[PDB]
């Protein structure tokens, strides 16, 4: 796994998420299941909680995005770059931004939400890009089988626990 320098890290275990707009690609429900699970395969490996909010700044603001999009690493359109976030921290720092030029599915005949989700926000924890072929942080997971079989690997969860330890007990 690789984390990243000076290792920015959430320094609370609480931590909101709001989602601020909706894809026309999916219902909403789709989108906030997607969400919902990415977020919790990162929390049965850590003690990290999370709280959606509706109003205000959480700590992981979720977009969807085009192109220019109000900072300053424009999407490219069809393919190529999916979604990008940002390592630990106030403001932009924690949030997601998802590239809407791409189709996003539930299932696997177009970009999957869940999984470009999860990877997301493992940036938003901390954790870097891995090695690890099987990791779910190694750049090319996009290219892995989602839940039909889907499990973290032992290496992203090496990776987050090193980060904010293992779950409470
Ligand atoms: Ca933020
Ligand atoms: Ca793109
Ligand atoms: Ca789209
Ligand atoms: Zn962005
Ligand atoms: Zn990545």
């Amino acid at each position: 796994f690789r984390t990243f320098p000076g290792i920015p890290k959430w320094r609370k275990t609480h931590l909101t998420y709001r989602i601020v707009n909706y894809t026309p690609d999916l219902p909403k429900d789709a989108v906030d299941s997607a969400v919902e699970k990415a977020l919790k395969v990162w929390e049965e490996v850590t003690p990290l909680t999370f709280s959606r909010l509706y109003e205000g700044e959480a700590d992981i603001m979720i977009s969807f995005a085009v192109r220019e999009h109000g900072d300053f690493y424009p999407f490219d359109g069809p393919g190529n770059v999916l979604a990008h976030a940002y390592a630990p921290g106030p403001g932009i720092n924690g949030d997601a931004h998802f590239d809407d030029d791409e189709q996003w599915t539930k299932d696997t005949t177009g970009t999957n939400l869940f999984l470009v989700a999860a990877h997301e926000i493992g940036h938003s924890l901390g954790l870097f890009h891995s090695a690890n072929t099987e990791a779910l942080m190694y750049p090319l997971y996009h290219s892995l089988t989602d839940l039909t079989r889907f499990r973290l690997s032992q290496d992203d969860i090496n990776g987050i626990q090193s980060l904010y330890g293992p779950p409470p007990d």
